[PDB]
This record gives structure tokens, sequence and C-alpha cells, in this order.
């Protein structure tokens, strides 16, 4: 029993990670098979950053430029290319350890896990979720461009996420591998402001579920509602609209506990009517949006990789 | 910026990961060089577990009875012995994997991240703390057994949990990798009830330094006080005693902050007796007592390994 915020196994990601260095920037870079990805700001100075020409820049920048080290070998770069916001850099060789693998491009309330990294080095790793405005709530620090965000089913590892941008509020935004960021941000240092941060619905009720697997009821009431009633109390606390779908994608978990996910949204409804009154759930004392319905059974399952 | 809830990362560990089985019961183990290391009642039945006498089932278990699997490749047993509440496997073949690696006997208040293991494969990874009571609160299911607990320094592993048993209030228990249970805890089950879960004042007060440092000081006062005087509010509200040696370790915090200790521990004081107000800090709506000093210092620096 126990229900924790869980990382995927970063085993497969750490030995993709590669530390690329252009003139006196060094961050971060993701090799594949015989390419390596990297934020295309890895050309900019701090100057640059303020209104960058992308394409005019590249045009000063060669293959022996892009310096990329994997530990403490050096790789030879056969060829550049920008695709979005990411350059692709061509290697002579192939990365031994590269995993079974796909690009993804999630939707918001997706979670995903993080492997932060510096310099090419991995430093942690976490578990975040692609918020509604599309920034993530991450942990980075100047040199963790780079670092990337993926999911693993099994043994083919979906990365989903690379980190480019922290805006003046604290949070962060960044591409998928095809270099192009989620939601409306640009990899240039200007005011750019997120949007509402509105909770994920579906992954609260998911997680409700979870406390009960888990033993923690006692915010089990004697209540239901229907969708449109419970919407109106979503809309007033900034979530995000229930719908259909959400419920259906909850049916596994409502079969497993016997608790109708209409009963689990009055029990929500009430919880953000009335507060916590001090109490907590699953250690918690707000309530928890960044584990998804599949996560919840995963981890009361115990599936591995 | 930000500040998150992070994992070592975890392959150098996941390397080390195999299966073991006695019979009919299935869990895992720890392979570094030419031994496995796993919990002792691996041999038993659940029916043992009520009154087991470890060294007697044990007469009955030859080096094959223990089988090893390593991925998809058998290992072959050629001596087994027992250290206090673990088996210690000898195979034929050294991992190829091992890494530089300790055995560690932590002291509660300490953190370790944990690879949440079954049938030998990882499926997640998470931060843990010993806590006061020599309980840790993880996410474990039946399976999860050998699971291990691990702080990583540069290139070494320093291993210093390994998963033995679910108390009957959901909280685990377990040993060092001498086999030693942490607190007063046995491989047996009976009635055997955790103490009060305190809270860990120092790692507290290194998390509230961290949110000064990432932005969040709503909680920041005119206040100060003494050791004294705050542990006489610690004691009311289950909080370990702050001591000197604990004001010393928060010094590089201090200095890096400007606020002086007491100072934050004055803040901490009226968090604990006015409450949150339903504000947040780092995300949070209650205190957070899992990041250890050095872990604020580690995470704001951009350590790597
Ligand atoms: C000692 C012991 C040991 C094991 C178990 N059981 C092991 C399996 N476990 C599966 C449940 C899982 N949780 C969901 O929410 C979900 C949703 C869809 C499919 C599957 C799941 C339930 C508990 C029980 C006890 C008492
Ligand atoms: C854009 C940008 C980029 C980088 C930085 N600085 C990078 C280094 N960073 C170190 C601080 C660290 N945090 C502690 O709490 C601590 C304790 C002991 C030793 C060291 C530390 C501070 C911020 C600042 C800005 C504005
Ligand atoms: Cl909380």
């Amino acid at each position: 029993s126990g229900f924790r915020k869980m990382a995927f196994p970063s085993g497969k990601v750490e030995g993709c990670m590669v530390q690329v260095t252009c003139g006196t920037t060094t961050l971060n870079g993701l090799w594949l098979d015989d390419v390596v990805y990297c934020p295309r700001h890895v050309i900019c100075t701090s100057e640059d950053m303020l209104n960058p020409n992308y394409e005019d820049l590249l045009i000063r920048k060669s293959n022996h430029n892009f310096l990329v080290q994997a530990g403490n070998v050096q790789l030879r770069v056969i060829g550049h290319s920008m695709q979005n916001c990411v350059l692709k850099l061509k290697v002579d060789t192939a990365n031994p350890k590269t995993p079974k693998y796909k690009f993804v491009r999630i939707q918001p309330g997706q979670t995903f896990s993080v492997l932060a990294c510096y310099n090419g080095s991995p430093s942690g790793v976490y578990q975040c979720a692609m918020r509604p405005n599309f920034t993530i709530k991450g942990s980075f620090l100047n040199g963790s461009c780079g670092s990337v965000g993926f999911n693993i089913d099994y043994d083919c590892v979906s990365f989903c996420y690379m980190h480019h941008m922290e805006l003046p509020t604290g949070v962060h935004a960044g591409t998928d591998l095809e270099g192009n960021f989620y939601g409306p941000f640009v990899d240039r240092q200007t005011a750019q402001a997120a949007g509402t941060d509105t909770t994920i619905t579906v992954n609260v009720l998911a997680w409700l579920y979870a406390a009960v697997i888990n033993g923690d009821r006692w915010f089990l009431n004697r209540f239901t509602t229907t969708l449109n009633d419970f919407n109106l109390v979503a809309m007033k606390y900034n979530y995000e609209p229930l719908t259909q779908d959400h419920v259906d994608i909850l049916g596994p978990l409502s079969a497993q506990t016997g608790i109708a996910v209409l009963d689990m949204c009055a029990s929500l409804k009430e919880l953000l009517q009335n507060g916590m009154n001090g109490r907590t759930i699953l250690g918690s004392a707000l309530l928890e949006d960044e584990f998804t319905p599949f996560d919840v059974v995963r981890q009361c399952s115990g599936v591995t990789f």
C-alpha cells in the first residue's frame, strides 16, 4: 500500500544525455541513434535572447562549432539542421545505448517524468504534468535546458518534452522533440505571461480513487451529482470541465472501488466548497492533480518496465 | 527556479536489480559484485510469516532452491548465508554493471530514493525519509520486497534501505543492507505498531529556506526566537527538538539568504500556531519535512552525478 508521486526509472534516458556547447553556451542534448537534439538557443548569447534571428545566427555556425561530449568522449558532428525550435546535430556514431523510443506530443493534463541534467550529467528525476496553460512546474536552473520529459511503456521511451525557458513567474516552457513549443511560448526573452493555471479535474478524481484504495476515505459522503451540476462548481474553482470522456476513462477505477464516478464528483464538490478542515488525503493538504487515471492504475497494480 | 521532490537518477541501481524465487515466493534482490542480497523471508510461506524460525526454515534450502534471474538470464548460486534479516546469495558471475557503492545505515531524518521493483523489474522511483519512528512512507505492493533505497554522491551509490514489511497501518519497515531493521520492527506477521510520527524540524526549516530562494516569502515575519522557546512550541506540535547541531547544518542556507536560523524558526513558530490560512508554500498546503538541508543546497545548486 501507499501512494507516492512516482517517476519512471530514468536509466534508459540517462544513457542518452550529452553535453552540447556552442561558443560560450553549454546545455544538454539528447543522443538517439546518430542524432543529437538540443534547444536552438544554444547558439545564442544572453544578449541575443532579447530578439534573436535564429536563421541568421545559424549562418555563422559550422558543424565543428557544436561541441558534443558524451561523458568524457567527444562526438564528431557531421551535419546540423534546425527543425522549429530544436537543432538536430548529426554525429558519426549511433548511440550504443539508444532504447526503443517514440516522439509524442502530449495533451494538457498528461503527466511525464523529467530527468534534470546539467552539463550532460543527470541530477535528479521527478514527475510533472503539462498544465492546462501549457506550462510545467519543474525544477530547472541555468544549464538545465535540453533536459527532457518522457513516459515509458514497458521498454519503449516516449519523449514528450524538452526544456527551453523559464518565465518571469518561475514556471517553465518547452517543446516536443520536433521543436514545437507547448502553448503560445517562444524562445525569446520577452514579456510572455502564462494563462490561468486551472486544476486538472480528471486527475484529482483519479487521485481520490487512489486514496480510497489506500485507506483514506473520510471524504466520501452520501451525495451524488451530475456532470452539469458539478461543472458549475468546477468553473467557480477554476477546475477544467469534466466531460463524458473523462468519466469513461475513470471507469476502471470506479469498477475496482465500487464508487460511481458521479458519486466521487459529489465528494470532490464538497471538498471544494468546504475545504479540508485541516485534514489530509494521501499526506496532502490540497487536492493533487498530477496523477492521471493511468498513473493510479499503474502504481496501484505494480506495472514494471 | 522551482523546487520539486526529486529522486536520484536510478540507472546505476536498475542495473543491480534481479528476481529471486524460493519455492512459491518471488521478490527482488540486489546484485553487487558476485553477491545477491534479498530479504530472508523469501524462504517463508504466508503461513510461516506468523511465527517463522528462519534458522530452521533455512536448513531445508540448498543453493539450487534460490532461483535468481537477471532479466532473461539465470544466475548460478554457489553459496548462501543469512546475515541478520537478509540472505546473501553467492553467484558465480560478478554483476558487470556493479557501480561504485557503499552500505550505509542512515539516521532518522535522512532522505533517500527508492527504486520500486516487481519481479526484478523497476517500476518507479520516488523520494523517502527515514521517519523519527523508523518507518518510511513508501509505495509498496506484494512482490516489492527487496526494493532498495539509496543516495548517490557523484558516482558512488550508498545503499541504505531494503524493503521488508508493511505494517497494518499502511507504513513500511525494512533493513539496512547488513540486514538490521531500522527501529524495533521484525520480519514476522505480528502486532507491531509504529510510534509517534514526529515532524523533522530541521528539514522543514531547510524547505522554508528553499521557498525563500524560489520566491515564496509571504511567511517571513518580523519576529525571532530562541532554541529553547521554539522547542516549547515544537513539543506541542510533535516536532523534533531543534539542536545547535541542526542550527549549524543550516548555516550555509542562512548565509545564502541572509535570514538568521532563529528568525526562520520564528516564521515556523507562527506557521504552526496560526496555520497556513489557505495559502501555499512551494505548492504545498502543509509543512514539508522530507528535504534535508543538503537536499536543498543540492537542488538549488545543480549538482550532478
Ligand atoms: C495482502 C494483499 C496483497 C495484494 C492485494 N491485491 C493485489 C492486486 N490489486 C489490484 C488493484 C489495482 N488497483 C486499481 O485501482 C486497479 C484498477 C484496474 C485494475 C487493477 C487495479 C488489488 C489488491 C490485496 C491484499 C490484501
Ligand atoms: C538567471 C540566473 C542564473 C543563476 C543564478 N544563481 C546561480 C547559483 N545559485 C547558487 C545558490 C545555491 N542555493 C543555495 O541555497 C545555496 C547554498 C550554498 C551554496 C550554494 C547555493 C544562485 C542563483 C541567478 C540568476 C538570476
Ligand atoms: Cl499539501
